[PDB]
């Protein structure tokens, strides 16, 4: 009880969703289907858990960084903790925006104490589903600003197929929101995404020899800063 | 249950502890005082919780590449997980042989799911303890780092005790370790050092090293010791 964050707070915190869908013919990037269907989703879960949602769509790249910066500068004083959720098109160290690339270190540095008093010794929570596209990566959070009370869920694990509508959604994602609603209220977020990374890594059928279960198994990663345990209840 | 390591075997596993103290001119590194500190607390500590703990001193990149190689391809059908402990000086992906440097990729690249079934759906923890400053150290199934800075950073203490890292993993471990799931343990680890930092110099033109150890986890079930 000394050993989890501080939740006694007029609110709960902000929660960003990013949801880039379309993007300029120009990046070699496609359509991600299924896209609209993880935004629902997530932006659902969160709004039950108490989170007061915001979902931005098809952002370019200045887009994303005024949008965090500004976000960084408000008074969250009042809030318990701050969560930003990414989806789009990633290639190692970097996300997609509809017009081109900006590296999330960036994205996510903005909310580093120095530059954000009203998050400190305050949980930060990225769950990021980007994804190369249209063998896994690297853990030196470098790509991340390593410091206290900082957590990153990485997918990268593609939504594979998808005839469409509503689109069948990401693996990763609705794994999270699933668990989120039937547990975002009980267990700790470790526990939340460890159950996450077990369904996903679940959905490769273990290590199946048939010729249709064969392919590149994928995991999330999590990476934790955090100093107490997380609750989003009581 | 179905959410928790099963920890029913004959031994909890192997615990490798790699405690490179000196090393070669060739490589411009100094000694690393105080590393004997830890390597024992970290011995006693791992040897405790119920793991076959041995130690091995100044390696060279070929000695600790060979070592994991070596685990990797031993039985581990009567053992719960698998441990790898490193202290020495690091800079990014690689950690400092007594003899030049080696990637981090390389020394669990033998443990990846396919080359050790044995050790397969179990989980293989690294806790690191790099310093100073190849590449992609990959992301597999029920693989855990808890590094002691960060890839490329700093980590101090007292000139007669350990880094503040491994003190503060042994002494929760020393203490919980039976109780508490391995994310909590290294959690209030996280939050431990933390306490520690900020300090006060005054070359304020010169003091920058900073610290927060950080825990990559690809784990699927929730671990424990006990049971």
């Amino acid at each position: 009880p000394t050993y989890q964050y501080n939740m006694n707070f007029e609110k709960l915190g902000k929660c960003i969703i990013i949801n880039n869908k379309n993007f300029d013919k120009v990046t070699g990037m496609g359509v991600r289907n299924g896209t609209d269907k993880d935004a629902e989703a997530l932006f659902k879960c969160f709004r039950s858990l108490g989170f007061d949602v915001i979902v931005y769509n098809d952002c370019s790249c200045a887009k994303m960084q005024d949008l965090l910066k500004k976000a960084s500068e408000e008074d969250h004083t009042n809030a318990a903790c701050f969560a930003c959720i990414l989806l789009s098109h990633g290639e190692e160290n970097v996300i997609y925006g509809k017009d081109g690339v900006t590296p999330i270190k960036d994205l996510t540095a903005h909310f580093r104490g120095a530059r954000c008093k009203t998050l400190l010794e305050k949980p930060k929570l990225f769950f990021i589903q980007a994804a190369r596209g249209t063998d896994t990566d690297a853990n030196p959070r470098y790509k991340i600003p390593v410091e206290a009370d900082f957590l990153f869920a990485y997918s990268t694990v593609p939504g594979y197929y998808s005839w469409r509508s509503p689109g069948r959604g990401s693996w990763f994602v609705q794994a999270l929101c699933s668990i989120l609603e039937e547990h975002g209220k009980d267990l700790e977020i470790m526990q939340i995404l460890t159950r996450v990374n077990d369904r996903v890594a679940r959905h490769f059928e273990s290590q199946s020899d048939d010729p249709h279960f064969h392919e590149k198994k994928q995991i999330p990663c999590v990476v934790s800063m955090l100093t107490k345990e997380l609750y989003f209840s009581q």
